[PDB]
Formats: structure tokens, C-alpha cells, sequence
């Protein structure tokens, strides 16, 4: 469009207290390894090469994927589901779309598999394939089973199995949250589960008499000739944990380990410092030092006990010298720092490696190949961005309001710290009341703040509006003299969010008062994701001053 | 070549009415079958007016009139215009929440106060001198929470009571809620700053962690002020409780006997089960006797609700300090005695039906029955009534999965045992065109049963949408020689979709499917199954 808004730069600054208080020594790295909304981690290995994937729901693209040689220094190589033929979330609810993924390398045929559930596009349970994740992946192959959290296991004899969560057979459900682990034989030439090979291997969980919730996230491992089934149990919230079973046969019977769970923060004191909660949904791999490691998700709530940055990806070393794997210190409070594997230096945030700790990301929009952390919601960023020849992000304003279950012209960045600032310079002259551009903080189309520049009657106004249950209310408004680009900032200090603007570039004026991050939490908004910070443009603005 | 639905027949066949035939001077409970939640009632003279919540249905707040509490005439919807109701993009569980209707004798004016989570409205009130004609645009009120209600004292002084959350950081437990009262400025139609006061904290007994104290109503009897509230949430723990005070703003004291309306303690294996009873509102009947309307559900054999929360009524004894719902703590009976001297005329002379009725729609009037609604947008946007009868539906380029108005004429499921049959005259041009029947909890939980064209041939398709993911269950090639009849039949949780090319023999497409995704228990939310005459030009089903 002519006169479309131009965001000339962005600065995202993280300022979390835990990192300032626990500076790294050489040979240490911070946990979580993926800060912000990177849930349901799954990991696999080919030779020296590790690949890590996470769920993504309605975000576009889907299933972010990271590569590492050492489990500390990760390079985001893209997204597994990065084409509209693989990811059909145009109209998808904020809590539907792409659920937990599992990634597995099959050494028998030298093929990588990513198996997941996509509640969109008619996909359901799907698998995509690649010989080389750096080349991308196939279109999805639909798989003939229901439920969530599929995982694929390749036995030494080349035989293949898919385990997944499912419900109990119709009418046998004993309580709310009563779930089942089901296994199939998988035909590797057909890419399909084999009819008549399904079998329930876990009913309920470790101890059915305690009514375990949502036994899920199954993975099968083979070690010392035996078969291990590791699962999440308790649901991905306050009761999250990881449990383990063992069998002599891929299809059971599986017996729970006497010590269970093997990973959890759910029993720990609710007032601890540097709190890590909801820990579970793990996946094991052999590390570069011969040691095992497990990735898993957890949250780091703020001072009001809520999560605003979603479920994040953690890692812990694993001792598997005996019958059952032990998450090292996986049942006591998580520490901020871990020792790097033997002989690896921490290079996070350098040389294209994903950052960690308290970093400052300065985005000047000087290349068409935008950082992979810039995403869309429901639709691809390439539909509304242009990188100007001399730098700067021009956003085509879609006639789509932030409240619509439709792709908006908003370039989003996951909130990755409980204390952060996100500042942008906006060059923009709105022409009528329907035009707005600025910053948005989004849990969903129904739960968000919009902080932006609009024009009404003769004047330009900065507006701050709050959407709750899909109902937008204007919180505060200010007439501004738009004589030059305006800078806009959102600053979060735990649950305290401040929206401020600067016409002189130095002094940021608070618009209204500090507002609560409550609608930016999973606890209030519901769902499966974190706060997304967005460079928003619309030609369907409904705010009036 | 738009699809023409030439006829619809809706038939209810619930066993409870067959087993309990009416005698003279009897009528069936609920008085509004199907999704008519959060009832509120008021009176002017001999004229009763009854309203219900409606969420994202269009139009909003259906409103009924009666002279006798038995024979009701739907007179329209309070939130009738797109200037009053802005649910175009609204989630299935947002939109219009509980309404309260109150006639003010002091200024001869009707008020309807509600919460609309859409269009920037929030808590709103509309006014009318004559509900038969219509109401004002919404007046926005400066408070948060839900379930507002307006009370007019003897001296004309006015109060708004509503549900709210506890003070920021005061929250004791999940579900901890508060009843708050304001003085209301009747000249400016606004709550008066600084007059807000919490009058109930939590519920009858805060030490029992009561959840979602809500639906507050204030009544004045014998000089004392009564606050009647729902407690326990609108699900399995629903109930109604009562408090008393000497003053409008408290302190309010709970009655020793509480709750006074509930089915939550009753045996889970009872027959003709009524559950989730609460959210009541009292009125003086033509009897001189009091009555209370309230919502409840009637689950099927799987223990699920597919027809939503319905409107019930009970006689109320208020000869002593506190109102008593007559038999409101024992299992609900299918039949009640009419107030003294009123005969049952339900389903006749334009009165709303009840029992097991047969609704035959021939689309031979431009004045379409008020039970035909849209979801998110008005029906007038996509319907034309043909000259010699028939409903022509303009197919919108909108899929059933979108949070947008679709071209679908919807009818609430009103029975656990029912059939809905239509005659479809339609020749689809491409894969993108489909017309037929849909059963909808929401855009994310529905069945679509429709006629499609793919390659050179016509197909009937049955597709299931769960969590916004559509899967094709079954397909049949059909010779489209003449119009086709489509039926969905529900027998509790058993739903059968069948088509007839000869008009007599209906062939099942696929197997019977579960109504689980048509229940509130599975799909979540606040509403019932909607049965729709659907057309689209953005069909995504492929054979």
C-alpha cells in the first residue's frame, strides 16, 4: 500500500533477575535452553547432529526446529511445517493447530521423521519425512489413528511402531482425564499404521487407582535388550511429571518402575525462588559425551503465580547406568545453571547461535531474510512484509481486526523474559479512523492489548485498548503531534505492563497507567501458548477516542 | 442456481411426554425446550415478559410474552439490530450473557440489563416503553463482571447488582466471586461513582469455598430486602440461595435453609433427570401466587446435554420470611398444574409449542418464524422466500469452520429424541459448493451432511469437525434426477444422517455417529446443538 506503516527498528531487551544473579562461569549454560513459548520438546540425533523441535498451535510457520552439535549451542534452522501445504491454520483456534511433535531419525533407512497432530486442514495425526532437515520436509502423510502425542520408534530389526495417547474405548472411561497409551506397528514402505496391530499398553498411568490424569507424550526407547515407555503424566499444568515403564516386548505388558515419577516440580514448595513448575513431557537422547540427556517443558511463573511466556524447553543430564533412567536432580528445585557437556564452550547468542540469558536483539530490517523468531499468527509473514531497499519493515495493513480468527498483518516475537522491553520506531501517517499501526501483546484474538497510532477527526491519537473475552475497551488515549517518527514501547516487569510513547526519542510517556499482564497469561486466557509481541497494522481498526 | 430448501419438518419424540400425557389444567416443565438459558421475568399489570441469554446467536435475547405463565408468545428479540448486537466475529462462548428484564412502575419504563462480550459493549442496558415494538440502542454501564440486574425501590431509588471478581489479590480460591451493588442514576442511566459496595463475599458459607455466586436479584417484601443468587456455577453444582437485609446495600445475612432450589444432591441414576438447576428469578403470578423461572438441563443416556440449558418454572411459597420453591429440592416432575383457571394452549394460536410437537415449515410467508435464527449474523442476509413458497439460501463464500457469519438457517434442537428433515432442490456447480444439513455446537464441533459436486458426479457427504479439524466420514454418489430429502435423526447420543432420492426410503450415510461433539460436555461452552440449513461456496470436503 502507499503510505503503509514503516517500522524502522526494533529493540527487544531481556532483563530477568535470575541471570543477573547467577552469572555464568566458563563451562556453564542456562536452563531453559529455549526461553519463551517452545513447548513439547522432542529431540533426535544422527551421528554428531542433534535436532530439536517444539509445538506451535496456530503460529505460522509451525514446529520450530533447532540444530546443535553439543546440546548447548543451538541454531534455529527454520520450521518443519513451513509451507501452507503443510500448515493450514488460516482459520484455526488459538489452542488448536499443531500439537506436540516428535522427531526421530531412523538409521535403518537413513530417514528423519516428524510425527505430530495438526487440528486444522483435515490433517489430524500426520508424519513428514526428510533425509536432511536442512532441505526441509515432505508434505504431510495422514496417519490412521486418533488422539495426540504420536511418537515413532524403530527397533534394531528395522521394525517400526507408533505410540500415541488416545481415549479409552467408548464407555470405559473411569474418570475425567482417564487416558490410554496405544501402540501400532508402522509400515515403513506404506507410511501407515498397520490395521489390526493396535494394542493398549498403558491404561490410565502408573497407578490407575490414583486416577492419573492424561498419561501422554509416550516415547519408546530400547536399552540392554529391554523396551522402555516414558510418558508425561498429570497434565501439562500444575501436576505435570514424567513416568517410566519397562517391558520385554515392544507391545507390552509394560510394568511401571517402582520409583515414579522420575521428573517433576509438582511436590516442591510453592514459595521457592527461581520457581520452575509444570515440568514434564520429556524426550531422551545420548549426548556428545556418552551421557544421556532429556529435554522437557516447564514454566517459570511471575510474582502473581501466572505464566506469560508459555512453556519453555529445559534440559537435564540423565543417568542410565542401571535399570531405569534418573533425571539428575530432576526431583529437587531446578537450578538456573548447568555444566556444559565435557569440553563444550558456551557460545549462545554468538555466530548465529540462538541466544540465552539477558540478551538485546536489535532488528534494523536490513535483509529480506528475516530472523526466524519473527512469525505470523495463522498466516505467513511473507503475505504482509516488505523490506525497504534502505532498511525498514513496511507492513501492508490488512483489513483484519486483531479480534478476528483470521491472519492479521502483525509481525510477532515471542515474549522470552518475565522482565523485558520491546521498543520500535514507527513512521506512519494514518488517514482515517480505520487505520491503526503500533504494538500489540497477544495471548489470542480474545485476550490482548493494542497500543497504536490512529487518526480521528483532525488529530492523531495514541490509543491503548484492552481485549478481554473478545470485547475491546479503550483504556486511555492521547492526542499527539505527529511531526516525525514516533517510538513505541511495551515494558513488562512480571505482571506489570507499561505502554509508552516518545515523540522526541528519549522521553517515553506512559499512556494511561500500568496495566496487568493477567490477560497475557495462560492462567487467564486459557490455551497452550505465551504472550506474542507484535508489530501490528490494520485497515479495520474499531477503536474510537 | 442457489439451493432451495422447499420444506422442513422438525419432530420431537421425547419419551417423557409420551409417558406423561397432560390432563386439563396441566402443563409441561421446562416451558422453553432447548437452548434458552439464564431466564429472567418481569410483569407490567397482567403482562409477563421473559428473556434468555443467547451468546453468538443472531438475534439476541429472545423475548416471550404471556398473560398466564403457561402460554407464551415469542414477540421477537430484545437485541434485534446490528446496532445492538455485534457478534460478527464473536466466539461461540462470548457474546450475550445472562439478561435481566425489569419493569419500573415509577417511570413506566422497561429495562433489560446484560453483558455483551462483543462490540465494546460489556455491561449494557436498553430501555423500552413497549417491548412489543422494540428497544433502545445499548447504554454502556461503568462496571465489570456479569449477571447484572436492576432494582427499583419504593421511593424510585435505583440499584444495579452484579457479579464481580474479588479485589485484585484478595482471591481466596478458583471460583471465588463477589456480589456488588451500585446506586443507579435513573436520569442519566449510569451507576454513580463511589456508591459501589460488596454485599456478598463468596456465597452463603465462605468457609465451604462456594464458587460463582452470581445471578443476583434484589426483591422487596414486607419492608425487607432479599438477595437471591445462583451458587455453585451453572454446571453440576448449580443451586439458588437467598439472603436478607434491612437495607438495599446490606449487610445481607444468608437464610439458615440454603440452597432453596437445586437438583445437585439427587441420585445420579434417577429417571427424567433434571440437572444443573439454578439462576432463578421470581415474579407474582396471576394467581397472587409467586413463581420462579430458572435454568436446568435434561441430559441424555450418556449423561450429556445436547440441547443446552432450558427454561423451567416452579410455584413459590413466600408466606413466611423466605421464599420456598415448591418441591424445588426433590426430583423435578414433568407436569405442573396451571395457575388457577388457565387452560393449556401451547402450540396453538401462535403460542410457543411444548411437549412432542411437529413443526412443518413450508416457507410460504416472508414473516419467518422467530425460531429460525442465524449464528453471528442476521438471517435476512442470506435468505429469500420464493414467490410460490420455498427458502432460497444465498451461499456465502464462508466455511462452517470460520468464526464468521455463514449462510445457515438454524433451529435449536429442542428434544433429546428428534428428527429434522428437509427437501433440497440444488445442483452444485463445483467442488466448492455444498448445501445440506449441519448440526453445530460451534465452528469447531459440528457435523455437515450435504450435497457436493466433484469431477462429473454428485456426492452426498458426511463430515465431522472436532477441534476445528474436519474429517470425511462417508460419501455416496447420487443420481441427482429430482430434489433430495435430507434427515438428521437424534436418539439421545445416537445421530443418524440419511438421504432419500425417492422421498420415502431414507438411506443411512455411514453409520450412526455419536452426539458427543454436539454436547456442551465435550465442546465446552454455553449453548445447545443448532440444526441448520447450510449452504457454502467455500466447501473444503473432497471425496
Amino acid at each position: 500500500v502507499k503510505g503503509a506503516p514503516v517500522f524502522s527498528q526494533v529493540v527487544y531487551q531481556g532483563n530477568d533477575r535470575v541471570y543477573s544473579e547467577n552469572p555464568l562461569s566458563p563451562g556453564e549454560f542456562y536452563n531453559p535452553i529455549l526461553q519463551g513459548c517452545y513447548p513439547d520438546p522432542s529431540i533426535t540425533r544422527k551421528g554428531d547432529d542433534y535436532f530439536l523441535v517444539c509445538s506451535s498451535f496456530a503460529m505460522f510457520p509451525g514446529v520450530p526446529i533447532f540444530h546443535s552439535k553439543d546440546l548447548v549451542n543451538w541454531t534455529q534452522i527454520g520450521h518443519v511445517l513451513d509451507r501452507t501445504s503443510q500448515l493450514k491454520v488460516h482459520d484455526t483456534g488459538i489452542s488448536a493447530g499443531v500439537y506436540a511433535p516428535a522427531i526421530k531419525y531412523n538409521p535403518n533407512n537413513d530417514t528423519f521423521y516428524m510425527i505430530t497432530t495438526q487440528f486444522a486442514g483435515g490433517f489430524g495425526n500426520i508424519i513428514v519425512k526428510s533425509k536432511d532437515p536442512f532441505k526441509g520436509w515432505s508434505d504431510p502423510i495422514k496417519l490412521n489413528f486418533d488422539g495426540i502425542d504420536p511418537s515413532i520408534f524403530f527397533d534394531d530389526n528395522g521394525k517400526a511402531y507408533v505410540v500415541h495417547n488416545d481415549g479409552p474405548r467408548r464407555g470405559e472411561e473411569l474418570y475425567n482425564g482417564h487416558r490410554v497409551i496405544k501402540i501400532w506397528e508402522y509400515d515403513v514402505e506404506n507410511d501407515q499404521v498397520i490395521p489390526g496391530t493396535d494394542q493398549v499398553i498403558v491404561n490410565g498411568g502408573v497407578d490407575l487407582s490414583k486416577k492419573p490424569i492424561w498419561i501422554e507424550a509416550p516415547h519408546i526407547y530400547k536399552k540392554d535388550g529391554r523396551y522402555y515407555l516414558m510418558c508425561a503424566e498429570g497434565g501439562t499444568g500444575g501436576w505435570h511429571s514424567e513416568v517410566i515403564f519397562v517391558s520385554d516386548n515392544p507391545k507390552g505388558p509394560f510394568i511401571p518402575a517402582p520409583s515414579n515419577p522420575d521428573l517433576s516440580q509438582r511436590y516442591l514448595d510453592h514459595n521457592r525462588k527461581n520457581m520452575v513448575d509444570w515440568a514434564g513431557h520429556a524426550d531422551l537422547v545420548e549426548g556428545p559425551d556418552g551421557k544421556y540427556y532429556g529435554v522437557f517443558l516447564a514454566i517459570r511463573p511471575n510474582e502473581k503465580g501466572r505464566v506469560n511466556i508459555g512453556r519453555e524447553t529445559f534440559i537435564l543430564p540423565v543417568d542410565w547406568s542401571g535399570e531405569f533412567p534418573v533425571f539428575e536432580n530432576g526431583l529437587i528445585p531446578m537450578e538456573p545453571k548447568l555444566k556444559t557437556p565435557a569440553g563444550v564452550e558456551n557460545k549462545t547468542g554468538k555466530d548465529g547461535y540462538f541466544p540465552n540469558g539477558n540478551f538485546t536483539f536489535t532488528e534494523n530490517f536490513t535483509s529480506p531474510q528475516l530472523d526466524y523468531r519473527w512469525i505470523g499468527l495463522r498466516g505467513p509473514r511473507e503475505e504482509f512484509i516488505s523490506i525497504l531497499k534502505d532498511g525498514g519493515l513496511q507492513v501492508t495493513p490488512f483489513p483484519v481486526n486483531i479480534k478476528e480468527v483470521k491472519p492479521t498483518s502483525t509481525l510477532f516475537y515471542r515474549q522470552q523474559h518475565n522482565n523485558f522491553s520491546f521498543t520500535t520506531t514507527l513512521n506512519y501517517t494514518p488517514k482515517t479512523e480505520k487505520d491503526l499501526a503500533g504494538i500489540t501483546c497477544v495471548q489470542s484474538e480474545n485476550f490482548n492489548y493494542v497500543f497504536g497510532l490512529m487518526k480521528q477527526d483532525k488529530d492523531f491519537h495514541m490509543v491503548l485498548a484492552k481485549t478481554e473475552k473478545g470485547n475491546t475497551r479503550l483504556l486511555a488515549s492521547a492526542k499527539v503531534d505527529m511531526k516525525n517518527p514516533i517510538r513505541l514501547q511495551v515494558k513488562g516487569v512480571g505482571d506489570n505492563y507499561d505502554f509508552s510513547y516518545s515523540l522526541d526519542g528519549n522521553n517515553f510517556v506512559l499512556l494511561g497507567n500500568t496495566v496487568s499482564g493477567d490477560i497475557l497469561s495462560t492462567n487467564v486466557a486459557g490455551g497452550f501458548t505465551g504472550c506474542l509481541i507484535g508489530l501490528h497494522a490494520t485497515s479495520a481498526n474499531d477503536i474510537r477516542v
